[PDB]
């Protein structure tokens, strides 16, 4: 068997607009800056699932999560309002509502500065400890 096995790395994604993620959500695609773009390729072809959770700029919320379903420059767009982004991949999302900062508020980052979720960056890592508790809170609205 595998030396390395079956596991799930998890990413927090950011928003300028929840018009660029409208999109997102109806078209199965996502685009980040090009220099998250080597993180996730690399995760997506290590990985058995990638985590991508959703978060617009002043929202005070988590938009959803999805999981990577392609890779980086495989697949293109022209759809997005915001320009300063790098190429396109697929996503398959799982949970699609705004879930409120305060539903998360107990959880932390240990691989930010171990400050709470919320407070983290495009494209920043999240342990899988935090990260599988954070997921469970869209079942709670």
């Amino acid at each position: 068997g595998s030396s390395g096995s079956s596991g799930v790395r998890y990413f927090i994604m950011k928003s300028s607009n929840l018009r660029n993620l409208e999109i997102s959500q109806q078209k199965g695609i996502w685009s980040t800056t090009p220099s998250n773009e080597r993180k996730l390729n690399r995760a997506f072809w290590e990985s058995s699932i990638v985590y991508l959770v959703f978060s617009v700029q002043g929202s005070g919320h988590f938009q959803g999560f999805s999981r990577m379903s392609s890779e980086i420059g495989r697949e293109k767009s022209q759809d997005w309002g915001s320009a300063g982004l790098g190429g396109v991949f697929k996503v398959e999302w799982i949970r699609k509502e705004s879930l409120p900062f305060q539903f998360a508020h107990h959880l932390l980052n240990p691989w930010n500065d171990n400050k709470k979720v919320q407070i983290s960056r495009d494209g920043q890592e999240l342990e899988p400890q935090v990260g599988e508790q954070l997921l469970q809170l869209w079942e709670r609205l």
